[PDB]
RNA sequence: UCUCUCU
RNA sequence: CUCUCUCUCUC
RNA sequence: CUCUCUCUCUC
RNA sequence: UCUCUCUCUCUCUCUCUC
RNA sequence: UCUCUCUCUCUCUCUCUC
RNA sequence: UCUCUCU
């Protein structure tokens, strides 16, 4: 049981080491200095170069249908250099085959797609913490208020099962609803070989959505949605109902700390063997890495570097939809809602005035650290029954409804509504779990927060 | 009929006396004082030394494949000494042959494996009362909520039939499911001489599981599981069904009070001849031994000694999965569920700060005493799943089992006048792990 | 139909997969025993290889051998006579193989599964060869049965390990002999039918009575078997009653399945030739065995002063399980006259240890038939109601006496007296040509002896 | 076949276990009677030991001896003449033994099992010896049968305790004589065939008639024996047809099983040599008895003026039950001419009390045969039809066509040696 | 000269 | 019937 | 309901 | 000669470049 | 992508009283 | 790891 855990840690560390040494090689090939190599924007550009080089289907499409005034075999992006204290942007072009060769040499001749998926999740978390997706929500017919379920909405299809665990209930519902809308518009959807392929995709997406849900009624309803040969308006409405139900009876969304490649590259250049030490995306390793890492960023004139650092921290730990109170408790500084952040996105546009732009250090440090969870809370585990030890008269208790429900009407909407009506926004989940100090590597002594003072806000996008 | 009972008591007392005099000899050889000899952690270390010395197969494997920076012929453990009121831990190493010689001399030149199995059951009960096994449950595909059937999950294979009676339905189902999973992955399982041996093991484990069950339908279903030449997914699912059915139509799991060796050693040094008086693991003897025994333990800073004492009491009487109401009635103090116990495990890790650690006396005393039972209560065509489901559907969590049986006062040695509890006041919790 | 095509296709693939395993296993064993093409195609060598497999998977006998080992023979090794041709002369050397080694080789050939269907297929092939070669009248008399009912002795040498598949191919006479031996042991041993074992024997007795009952066709015969089954302590009354049942089967023949189980050498040669039985499928009652034998060349050991054609006819008879079939029909299908057993100038196929393996020569077996027919699981030899479709005032007729009619020994005797040895059975069904793979145009024959064992 | 190989191997082990018990028990009794190697190999000693065991397990006679004790003999002790050679000369002393002690020794030698097969095997050996030595025309004349059918008296001395196995080896004449005694008892006693005991007698009469019917071969003989069985009150008429059936057996011979039951001394010697009959197996109709006798040395007590060769021939014939066989075939198998009974200069093997055990010397028995053959349970090939059948029968029809005699070195019986053939009647 | 409803 | 039966008796 | 039951593999 | 109350780590691979 | 009125002209079976 | 057409 311990051996499997140590191999898992070694494999994750291998992925991290590959990403870091690729970043070091890219910094060497780009002639970036230490400061320029630690800039988050340069790392964003380099990661996007990697992702676009290995986007096989898009590359093939670009070869078949060339873009306007662009070579389909070259990637690029903005690389920022400091000359005499002034920042300037450059568009430098790299062959896709060269990028692929460098990445494979970084991973010891292997095209490790796990690191690519890691960078993809990092970008998705950053986009989730920065930009809202209300327009896409409204277009598909879902309420703009279920933004908390839209984690991982920018993750592309090539992420696969690794990225599927990260995307929330809202994004899966949105994709299924898009499929149903396409089927409603054109009946030739779900017909032909493409029809068989899209039916398989629909079944697989419904199955992973079902795995996301926790209560039996939600699983039964998504099962009923999956069983329809030609899903129409009814299944789209049922999906919307399930998405709204996910606000109270939450789902199992996997949260991982995917740091920018600059941190990994600095760690690998420092001499940290992730293969020997081991890495975990849900434990203390990202926190320990972020505490002793220095990252720089570009601050547009009249912006608050503290707000940008908070945004990057939230993106790194995928805490965009987290309660502001617990996020502030872990960070030690107030996590300000999105409305009151005097900052724009991390990425710099091509039309910006690259003469008033400044540079600031990012405060990616937290007082406490906590375990990142897949669970969405308790829906209402333990000991169901008693095993008698003493020969005493006594009633022998057991949880009869829970035992029987595994051994047994067809309208589960009423049951779901009843379950959500029973719930109150005051129940305590994750009982007995707390936040650990940075020195508590083994997570032995937890600290439970007491939020029973004057009330701060709780929703980042509120 | 009485003569056989008195010989059984004499044999059990012989085992207890051997364990106690071994503990006395070990305390003499370790230069432990009385307080240090009564510490539960030192007794845990000594018992683990005994078990590792006599773990023949592991010792042979260690000789063939040496461990990293360890002598395969030496056992050890943390021994705690008090100097100027400050506790300090020491790692002292003892030859395995020396430990075996001392143990055999304790049992009069005999390698009494019964005492080793007794210590094994004590450790298993402590682990059951302290640590939950939900990860192993989920890995094997069983619900994490059938923890009440996982009694004796940490018992090693060398316990045999004595330890097999103690392990519950959940652990046996889990082991059978592991075997089925191994067979599913590799077809060379159940083939060859190893295949014949593992088929024999599977049949024996199925037979003792069948003996565990009470109703005829459960026995028929486990019989059908046993009869399959190549058990696959269907038998694993049927085993899961039987495990879930065991929550309502419970099984026959044997409960024994296996005390730490410190209590036995103190009793033997006091002058209690277990051979002449006789010992029973299901009667008043463990209660009477625990009432007049003093045990010390190490309390980490910011812990409740009452909660640790309750944990040790539950471990001693194997009441981990017991109803909290009856356990509190027998103890006289509220048995708090695991979630609200402000205490960690008994054992101290090697990385702990051995300068803020304190010592506390363990309150292993109960107001009443009760007989420990093997029974799981009263239970009242070729597809017996439907029949089992019907039987469980008939049952309600209000039926009274063990009718006419009560808890006896400590002075009632012969168990003559029972006391029946009336739990008909405001409801406390009932599940320890809830 | 139109739904049983799928089921027919499923069965063909499953049998083809079994045939593939036998061929794949034979090829592996041939390369491991170091046998050339000629020796690989020898029927005697294939017999030894097949018997080695059957003994390696005999769990019960192997256990008994371990507990009570024989003298000089360890119960973990099997083997048999392997015949090799060196310098033109033939020599026999006894090969010893570990049963675990043979079991692993067989399992590896069938993709790691036990595949007892392949073993039962080989056991049926041995039973067919035994039936066509040797006549067991001594067992018939020893059990008290009349030695004249040799036509019902189909599969009398099949071991009990062949259940279902073996039981379907075995005949009424063999089934009755099994019942009689159970009865005799009960009469001799009073403990029989009593105790824990008596319960096991009773269930075994019930099961084989039911399968025997399903073998019969007339209602009178089935009712007679049903009575015998009910007897809690069977004795002489059931002994005589079953004897009457066997005698009745000569006229009111039961349903005995007939399958063409070929030697493993034929399958091995076919599989080595790239032939894929699993893909195109197979059938033991269709044209597949006939087409395989046409293209297959098999050699055998011929003892001095033995007609090679007569041995080839014996192997041909065993291949198609036509030992008890009419000589005229067998002669028509083969194209060359089939001779009775008394006029066959040959001994058994299997060569004995005490035989001088120096005057022995090998010959090719002529296992080719001019025609091909479908093997039958049947023996020899209207509307009574109405279902209205229109709403009219008519009266719905039914044959009342016949419907209520279906709600011993004199009746059976009356049935056989009416029967005569001239009734035409299988009316309109004939024999096809090898080029006619779809059974489109039957060729009805027009027909001096007709008894092989006469 | 190919399925009866397992059955044959199973039967061989069961017979070998019986012989092992016989050999093991003899070894113990020799060690417990304190018999030397020479005395243990004496055929007279082996018979005495065998007779002690058979009487020790005779429940009915033992019960009658208890209820009605004999004069000077307690019914709980058995024994016989044991011949011991010390100082060159032979002497006989009666040994007395508890029947229960003998029973325990026999049972312990058979792993605690009764092993009634071994006792019957010894009983068949004694019958074979009696048949070759003594001719019982007195019983034939007393029962009303013509004394000329002495060829059908095979196993006439076998006790009724040997059921199944005993009945298989006994002949038509013995079966007829048993029935004739039943008829004579019924005719004399009117209460016979009536009452509770009459029912028991009727079932015995039916069962022994059934085995006689199975002993016959021609359909005519079976039907007539079927008629005799159906008689509820058999009398003189059933007397006659049984006599006629016996006379027909001289021409239309029945199927009588022939087994080679050797003396216990041979088995004891073989077991002491380490031979494991259970492992190697045994058979009473195959080569095993012949191969055992070739390597076995046994001695006998010779009365003065007696030819050792004739006594050895008598033992050889009794061993293989060739008392009523053709002398030419017996001579061909043995290799030395077999002499008829009238020309044998020897008396019975057993020595009587009234015989002076002082002029008696011992000789080695030549129980070795040049050839070996397989013992047969078969013969060769209303009432007017029966007489018609035996009229067509001639004493020249060849039987067992193509079946011959093999060599001791040919253990698989691969190459038969067909004989080509002046008397042929032992009792003639 | 003993004790017990209900593996 | 070239081997394929025998666990005993009107006990 | 106590007791001997002894362990497929170090796990 | 080890540690732990209370499944969340890991391979899952992509209907279409979107 | 077959054929047939009217008793099996094709529909196995995943081995044994282990 | 045996042998046999046909009491
Ligand atoms: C079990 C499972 O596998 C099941 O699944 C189901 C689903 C899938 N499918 C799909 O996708 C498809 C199909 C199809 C078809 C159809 C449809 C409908 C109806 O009704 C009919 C049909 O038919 C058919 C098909 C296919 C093929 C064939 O052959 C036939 C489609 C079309 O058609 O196009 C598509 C898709
Ligand atoms: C009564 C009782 O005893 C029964 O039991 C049963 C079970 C046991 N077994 C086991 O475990 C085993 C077996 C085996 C075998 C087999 C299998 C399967 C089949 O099919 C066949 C067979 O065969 C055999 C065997 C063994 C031995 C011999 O000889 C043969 C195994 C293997 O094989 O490996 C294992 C186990
Ligand atoms: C065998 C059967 O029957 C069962 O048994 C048991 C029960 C009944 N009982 C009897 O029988 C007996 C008993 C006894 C006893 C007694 C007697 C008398 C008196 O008084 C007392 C007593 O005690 C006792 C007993 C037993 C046991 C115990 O524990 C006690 C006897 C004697 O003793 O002897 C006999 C018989
Ligand atoms: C299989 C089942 O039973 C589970 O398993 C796990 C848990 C329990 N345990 C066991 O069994 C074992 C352990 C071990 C170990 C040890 C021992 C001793 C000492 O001292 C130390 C140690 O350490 C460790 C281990 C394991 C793992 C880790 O990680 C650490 C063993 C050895 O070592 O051999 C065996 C068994």
């Amino acid at each position: 049981e311990r051996q499997n855990a140590t191999e898992i840690r070694a494999s994750v560390g291998k992925m991290i080491d590959g990403i870091g040494r690729f970043y070091i090689q890219m910094c060497t090939e780009l002639k970036l200095s230490d400061y320029e190599g630690r800039l988050i924007q340069n790392s964003l550009t380099i990661e996007r170069m990697v992702l676009s080089a290995f986007d096989e289907r898009r590359n093939k499409y670009l070869e078949e249908h060339p873009s306007a005034g662009k070579d389909p075999k070259k990637t690029g992006g903005p690389i920022y250099r400091r000359v005499d204290g002034k920042w300037r942007r450059e568009l430098i072009l790299y062959d896709k085959e060269e990028i692929r060769r460098i990445w494979r040499q970084a991973n010891n001749g292997d095209d490790a797609t796990a690191g690519l998926t890691h960078m993809m999740i990092w970008h998705s978390n950053l986009n989730d913490a920065t930009y809202q997706r209300t327009r896409a929500l409204v277009r598909t017919g879902m309420d703009p208020r279920m933004c908390s379920l839209m984690q991982g909405s920018t993750l592309p299809r090539r992420s696969g099962a690794a990225g599927a665990a990260v995307k929330g209930v809202g994004t899966m519902v949105m994709e299924l609803i898009r499929m149903i809308k396409r089927g409603i518009n054109d009946r030739n959807f779900w017909r032909g070989e493409n029809g068989r392929r899209t039916r398989i995709a629909y079944e697989r997406m419904c199955n992973i959505l079902k795995g996301k849900f926790q209560t039996a009624a939600q699983r039964t309803m998504v099962d009923q949605v999956r069983e329809s040969r030609n899903p129409g308006n009814a299944e789209f409405e049922d999906l919307i109902f399930l998405a709204r139900s996910a606000l109270i009876l939450r789902g199992s969304v996997a949260h991982k700390s995917c740091l920018p490649a600059c941190v990994y590259g600095s760690a690998v250049a420092s001499g940290y063997d992730f293969e020997r030490e081991g890495y975990s995306l849900v434990g203390i390793d990202p926190f320990r890495l972020l505490q002793n890492s220095q990252v720089y960023s570009l601050i547009r004139p009249n912006e608050n570097p503290a707000h940008k650092s908070q945004l990057v921290w939230m993106a790194c730990h995928s805490a965009a939809f987290e309660d502001l109170r617990v996020s502030s408790f872990i960070r030690g500084t107030k996590v300000v809602p999105r409305g009151k952040l005097s900052t724009r996105g991390v990425q710099i546009a091509s039309n910006e005035n690259m003469e008033t732009m400044e540079s600031s250090t990012l405060e990616l440090r937290s007082r406490y650290w906590a375990i990142r969870t897949r669970s969405g809370g308790n829906t209402n585990s333990g000991q169901i029954s008693i095993q008698p030890t003493f020969s005493v008269q006594r009633n022998l208790p057991f949880d009869r409804p829970t035992i029987m429900a595994a051994f047994t009407t067809s309208d589960m909407r009423t049951e779901i509504i009843r379950l959500m009506e029973s719930a109150r926004p005051e129940d305590v989940s994750f009982q007995g779990r707390g936040v650990f100090e940075l020195s508590d590597e083994k997570a032995t002594s937890p600290i439970v927060p007491s939020f029973d003072m004057s009330n701060e806000g709780s929703y980042f996008f509120g």
